[PDB]
């Protein structure tokens, strides 16, 4: 499993598995 | 995927697959 911290996209797009909001910004997680 | 972001650990602890440390927290990823 290699998830990764966005904070928006990701060089995959589809494949949003979580989000965090974490200093008011927004932390998506994207793994493969 | 669900994923999530934890600041120490989870129930599943080694399945941390991704980090990143967002406000002094060390944010590691887990996922199922």
């Amino acid at each position: 499993a290699t998830c990764y911290c966005r904070t928006g996209r990701c060089a995959t797009r589809e494949s949003l598995s979580g989000v965090c909001e974490i200093s008011g910004r927004l932390y998506r997680l994207c793994c493969r």
